[PDB]
């Protein structure tokens, strides 16, 4: 596709000018990711995870680091829908804010339902101890563009907290096309990282990656 | 099958994480082992055993030392039903507690109905005098993984206490996959062992292998 970056010429602040196909990085209402500071309280539908060991693969496309699913079997059920977990990958430091706070890094659950509907699952990651539940990931983890198919089975539901409550919004993909559409659920419950961690993340992707965040506009986020 | 064991990684804790088939391993509300603290007493039937001297091999899988039992014929008969030793394993230490005591040594044997729906016969060991009985095994047990045929004929009636009353409980396999219907019936009388005999297995297996005691939750031991 058309190349697009975090730095120089093609940054984010440029993404909808290098690209007809990515003009709604510029022109679209309802992107992300957003800094969540006002909410409205509402009854939001338990969310149902259900993860298991399976054999995926780690690319590194040049944007992120990216743990991919071939295999179906990984699905999240909310409100009666069932979507099935395509990948997941991170942002060093994270792209979303709470009350205007940038954490270390962000993980996006990836998922599509039958009707090629897009759910993005977020978690945080808060500066602490190493992250020992990653450890099998940032060890293969390829330095240089490339895929490498991780050999022993990996169990993304030891990623997820306990408690699952989330603030929910609509939004986007936060990197081109910024396609709209997007369902984001926000987990409540940070996760923890090391300094390490997140710099070989750095190293490996070639620099950080967050896009900066968009006004919320007519959109309100649900607690 | 995806490695599991007692140390490291691949740790009892991590079980229900290394392959869905191994799920039940922490999802499971019928676990064994169990820490025998309360009980109900109850007219509990008698158990019929009909061991003879068989041909036996000893084998090291990296899990324990078994005893498997090519042939049928040796016999036990609890209510009406009867079940047919498959092989009997040991664990150093115990996994199985009495009133929050560990035991030098467990052993297991292993038995399976007509129906294929498994019983477990328990005996614990106390630490002293050694244990001549187990000789013949112990001589030839494999120091590494690999199978030894027995010259001589076992007879594992010899590993029996004289009193054959019990605890009863349902519970499952403590090794993955843990499967649950499982029942265990646990010896009240003890045997004995030398703090040789069983050092010798924990260099032979290559560490602990006794799973941690599991919750009793809605099940009743009784005695
Ligand atoms: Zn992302
Ligand atoms: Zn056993």
């Amino acid at each position: 596709h058309t190349h697009w970056g975090y730095t120089g010429h093609d940054s984010p602040e440029s993404w909808g000018n290098l690209s007809e196909e990515f003009r709604l990085c510029s022109t679209g209402k309802n992107q992300s990711p957003v800094n969540i500071t006002e909410t409205v309280s509402g009854k939001l539908p338990a969310i149902k995870v259900n993860y298991k060991p399976s054999m995926v693969d780690v690319e590194n496309n040049g944007h992120t680091i990216q743990v991919n699913y071939p295999e179906g079997g990984n699905t999240l059920t909310v409100n009666g829908r069932t979507y099935t977990l395509k990948q997941f990958h991170f942002h060093v430091p994270s792209e979303n804010q709470i009350k205007g706070r940038t954490f270390p890094m962000e993980a996006h659950f990836v998922h599509l339902d039958e009707n090629k509907q897009p759910l993005v699952l977020a978690v945080l990651y808060e500066a602490g101890k190493t992250n020992g539940r990653l450890s099998s990931i940032w060890n293969v983890m390829p330095m240089t563009a490339g895929k490498v198919k991780l050999n022993q089975p990996f169990d993304a539901s030891t990623l997820l907290p306990k408690r699952l409550k989330y603030y929910r919004f609509a939004g986007s993909l936060t990197t081109p096309p910024c396609t709209e559409g997007v369902s984001w659920l926000v987990l409540k419950t940070y996760d923890h990282i090391d300094q390490a961690q997140a710099e070989k993340f750095t190293r490996a992707v070639g620099s950080e990656n967050n896009r900066p965040v968009q006004p919320l506009n007519a959109r309100v986020v649900i607690e």
